[PDB]
């Protein structure tokens, strides 16, 4: 019949992965709670090449997020493209892309979309390290509220403050097709360490609006607002004392995010898709931070607005069947930081009377058009695909008085192949070209070094998928070359160096109906999932072979679900191998605690859980605990001011609750 699929990222169809050319993962709703995941990370690190340190450096605290795909840089999770519906995430997606502030919440989530490869055609900038998307909760057809409420405690830490995460759904679609949610989700609370009191309020007005089967509108709403304190590195000396504590009293953050998306599709026929988003954000991430003899308060201001036209078609060409894709953006952000400073002798936190030594405003205006051609031919699918982006940032300090530009281009060419060698077994293969844009804070690198091309990236995939129903497994090799990074991977960075980082491995996981064998273990499912990494230094210079800080050569997760009748019961372990902390790879550790190999671990956790039933409105309860043997471990933060030893998640206890109407 030929239809159009048009966007495949979407509310990621199960179809669509099944069929994806390239590395792609979703966890969706449904699975969150098994282990007890209320943040990004929990469930981003359940994803075979994904890692999601635990909070740590600048991003020490739940408003920030930090993860890396394959080696890549975790620190603020400025080496994927994380989008929210599509839409960009970082209030910079292209001049600042760091997210010490990351207004999503996992409870107003139906499913995270972790799209490593056979993305960077649609998806940017920084799309080195594939796409991670957060597809927000549907919109009930006929109304239905939702609520859940998870907390959490460590109990071998000093920190008694639960950690509770809540979350709220209302909605649903009337007669005349104009339907609506509101998704509330919140956080209060501080984890296993001192000094981490977070809040956080997420709130979103979803709507769509189908008068009938052609037109359809859509549109977004969302307030985000929070702060947390930050518990920063300990030395390891005070680490040794106690490792749940903070040396960093002064370090907080706080930040909010106004969005608004307004969408419209237009599809006449089951050939032809029209669609056109278009989106505003303001963002405010402000925070104090003792640096040196100073305390500094940082209120960082951004504006971000876009609009985003994609048109899809399928038509026949002889045996072949063609669906063309075609998107242009046009995105815009204006910037705005201040640094405010007070003797850290003095005894106050600085404010916006204090003397400031910064006063900066960056903005970027950036235009990407995007033409790919999915090409059904016998058991093949084959898809080139191109992505051209022009950006022109800049740069004005009016303290120096200067003002600085940079103009440049990224062209990413693309191509995977997907042949179905069975109804229910895939095999794919694919390369394309990513990239990561020229930061706001590396202009002033790019144009005295005298270069200001964009950090590119070659990325190529093999790999396969296989699903029979009782079993469902997948592998998949990668293999990613990233030069001219701004960051430089030498000890001594300066303003010529550009590091030059090789990523390769493997990902697999699988999930098997243990009760397809023997009744005896029926509902009965065992998996796993496992990545080989191997990030290495290619940038020649002092650190040349090295490995690329925090970057566990293995890890993965495995685990059994046991459902008999209402019951649930589920057994997970996560583990990964050493990692170093900085470029020189110093196996010795510093006094200081940041710096020194960093050992792996292996965890367990286990959870209960029990579902009620259609009456007192599907209640759902569950007991869990994380890190069962309370397996010792920690990570460090090495080049920021709060750098110094983290103590990782000690054995933690944690309780579920949801009503569903």
């Amino acid at each position: 019949a030929l239809t159009v699929v048009g966007d495949w990222l979407g509310d990621a169809r199960e179809n669509d992965v099944f069929e994806h050319a390239g590395a792609r993962d979703v966890i969706r709703r449904e699975d969150f709670a098994k282990t007890g995941a209320t943040t990004m990370r929990e469930v981003l690190n359940r994803i075979p090449g994904v890692s999601a340190p635990e909070n740590n450096g600048t991003g020490s605290h739940d408003l920030a997020m930090n993860f890396g795909i394959r080696g890549l840089n975790p620190r603020l999770a400025s080496r994927s493209t994380v989008l929210m519906d599509g839409i960009p995430v970082p209030f910079a997606p292209y001049g600042q892309p760091q997210l010490s502030l990351a207004p999503v919440s996992l409870g107003n989530m139906d499913a995270i979309d972790v799209v490593r490869g056979g993305g960077a055609v649609r998806y940017g900038p920084q799309s080195v390290g594939g796409v991670v998307n957060f597809v927000t909760r549907a919109i009930p057809q006929d109304f239905g509220i939702e609520a859940g409420v998870e907390g959490q405690l460590s109990p071998t830490s000093s920190q008694n403050n639960p950690k509770e995460t809540h979350n709220l759904m209302v909605g649903g679609t009337a007669d005349n097709g104009f339907g609506t949610a509101l998704l509330y989700s919140g956080t209060r609370g501080s984890d296993w360490r001192e000094h981490s009191a977070t809040r956080i309020d997420d709130l979103m007005l979803k709507s769509k609006y189908a008068p009938d089967e052609v037109h359809t509108f859509n549109s977004l709403l969302q307030y985000y607002d929070g702060e947390a304190d930050m518990p920063g590195g300990l030395s390891r000396a005070d680490y040794d004392a106690d490792r749940w504590q903070s040396t960093r009293p002064y370090d907080r953050f706080w930040g909010r995010r106004k969005l608004a998306s307004l969408g419209y599709q237009f599809q006449p026929d089951s050939q032809h898709k029209f669609n056109i988003q278009g989106f505003y954000t303001q963002t405010l991430r402000s925070g104090y931070l003792e640096q040196g003899k100073r305390i500094t308060l940082s209120p960082r201001n951004y504006w971000v607005r876009g609009i985003e036209p994609r048109y899809s078609q399928i038509f026949m060409i002889g045996p072949s069947a063609h669906e063309v894709g075609v998107g242009y953006r046009y995105l815009n952000e204006s910037t705005h930081e201040m640094r405010y400073y007070t003797a850290t002798s003095s005894g106050q936190l600085p404010s916006g009377s204090s003397p400031y030594d910064r006063d900066t405003r960056s903005g970027t205006e950036a235009h990407a058009w995007y033409l790919d051609d999915k090409i059904d031919i016998g058991n093949w699918t084959i898809t080139p695909g191109m992505r051209f982006e022009h950006i022109e940032s800049y740069q004005n300090n009016a303290i120096t008085g200067t003002h600085e530009e940079v103009s440049y281009n990224a062209p990413l060419p693309a191509l995977n192949v997907l042949y179905h060698l069975t109804d229910s077994w895939n095999l794919y293969a694919n390369t394309e070209g990513s990239f990561g844009t020229v930061q706001y804070s590396q202009i002033g690198k790019a144009v005295q070094s005298g270069n200001v091309e964009p950090e590119k990236a070659r990325t190529w995939e093999l790999g396969t998928r296989y699903d029979d129903g009782a079993l469902t497994a997948e592998m998949g090799l990668f293999l990613i070359n990233f030069n001219n990074q701004y960051d430089s991977n030498q000890t001594n960075d300066t303003v010529t160096a550009r590091g030059k980082t090789r990523h390769t491995g493997l990902e697999t996981q699988a999930r098997y109906d243990l009760g397809t064998l023997t009744p005896t273990l029926d509902n009965v499912s065992i998996y796993a999932s496992y990545a080989y990494v191997n990030a290495e230094i290619r940038e020649k210079g002092d650190t040349y072979g090295n490995l690329v800080p925090f970057s566990p050569k293995h890890k993965g997760t495995l685990g059994v679900d046991y459902k008999p009748g209402n019951w649930t019961f589920n057994l997970n372990s996560d583990f990964q191998s050493s990692q170093f902390a900085d470029n020189a790879n110093t196996v010795k550790e510093s006094a200081d605690g940041s710096t020194g190999r960093i050992p792996g671990f292996m965890l367990w956790g286990a959870r209960v859980a029990y579902d009620f039933g259609p009456q007192m409105a599907d209640l759902n309860l569950a007991f869990g605990v994380k890190n069962i043997f309370d397996q010792d471990y920690f990570i460090r933060s090495y080049d920021d001011n709060n750098k110094g030893i983290y103590a990782g998640q000690p054995r933690t206890l944690y309780m579920q609750g949801s009503l569903k109407f």
